């Protein structure tokens, strides 16, 4: 089954303080009643269409089509982040959506969309790298019991690289309305190293031009209001800020994480993602050796998808770990 539809779950108060009284979740369905369910958390230009139709494929179709998660074993849900333009509350939609959001806010509004909806149990939440921020601070919250965990390309907290890049974006847009979002969008090429892609594009001059293009068509389907909105978010993301016990409460999770890196990311580095992973009980990291992007790491799913398919498919009783000094 696939539904496609909007909850109305009353009054939501920000850590601002500020009110939206009907808050509004659009999110997608799929599957069946009693299948174990997977949430998946969206990225900061995605939205809750994770498996779409079979004319308008999802953002996550092929990796469910391949079998990495199965649509016959799983139950999927997601929620459109608040703030975002694709039909949750956000300035797009609601002439009094508050002036200062956080990640923390949207994770609140989609864990009590988690529960406006019966569910209880995610067996399998996952996100990059918005979506691995939702991810961590849901974790943290433990209104749910979580059997296995995903989080790729997100670490602990925003660094000074991704507040300079929004910085930079946001004052773009300032400048220049929709053609400052052209440039917050080409912003994303300056992130990371391309392999042979250099190789395959030569071309710069077509890459440039590859790059307004899609700058261009961007600047026509993302609100703007939004997209300044979700850069707040971002600027807000840190899982220990007022908080002390954040570890603590990691190392008594049962939660099995998997943690995924990507190659000479200065978004994300490697080596933070990891350092997040390791702050829980149970814990792994996989190293992706390619990189099209944070911005389209479902892309290149082919180098990532198996190992992730490699952890699902843990089925050996938890082992208490003093064991593995081993080493």
């Amino acid at each position: 089954n696939y539904t496609v539809d909007t909850l109305n779950l009353g009054e939501f108060i920000t850590e601002s303080g500020e009110v939206i009284d009907n808050l509004r979740l659009r999110y997608e369905h799929v599957g069946y009643h009693g299948q174990p369910l997977v949430v998946v958390c969206h990225a900061l230009t995605g939205n809750h269409l994770t498996y779409g139709t079979d004319d308008y494929p999802g953002w996550w179709r092929e990796i469910i089509d391949g079998g990495y998660i199965p649509i016959h074993d799983y139950q999927f849900l997601t929620f459109d982040v608040i703030g975002s333009p694709f039909g949750s509350s956000s300035p797009l939609n609601d002439p009094h959506f508050p002036k200062k959001l956080t990640l923390r806010d949207i994770v609140r509004a989609n864990e009590r969309g988690i529960q406006a909806l019966g569910y209880d149990k995610i067996n399998i939440l996952i996100g990059g790298s918005l979506g691995g921020m939702q991810a961590m601070e849901l974790l943290y919250n433990q209104q749910f019991e979580v059997d296995k965990a995903i989080i790729l390309a997100a670490t602990s907290r925003t660094s000074s690289y991704s507040r300079a890049f929004n910085e930079i974006a946001r004052q773009a847009i300032h400048l220049g309305g929709k053609e400052g979002l052209s440039i917050a969008r080409q912003l994303g090429f300056l992130t990371y190293r391309s392999s042979k892609s250099y190789d395959e594009r030569f071309t710069p001059d077509e890459v440039v031009a590859y790059q307004q293009h899609q700058g261009n068509k961007f600047k026509e389907h993302f609100d703007l209001n939004c997209y300044l909105t979700l850069l707040d978010v971002l600027d807000s993301h840190n899982i220990d800020r007022g908080r002390t016990d954040v570890t603590h409460v990691f190392k008594n999770l049962e939660t099995k994480v998997l943690t995924m890196g990507f190659i000479d990311d200065l978004l994300y580095p490697d080596d933070q993602v990891r350092a997040l992973g390791e702050r829980f009980k149970y814990h792994r990291h996989f190293f992706v050796p390619d990189n099209v992007g944070h911005d389209g790491f479902l892309l290149n799913f082919s180098t990532w998808a198996p190992n992730l398919y490699h952890f699902l498919n843990l089925k050996h009783f938890k082992r208490k770990d003093p064991a593995f000094l081993y080493k």
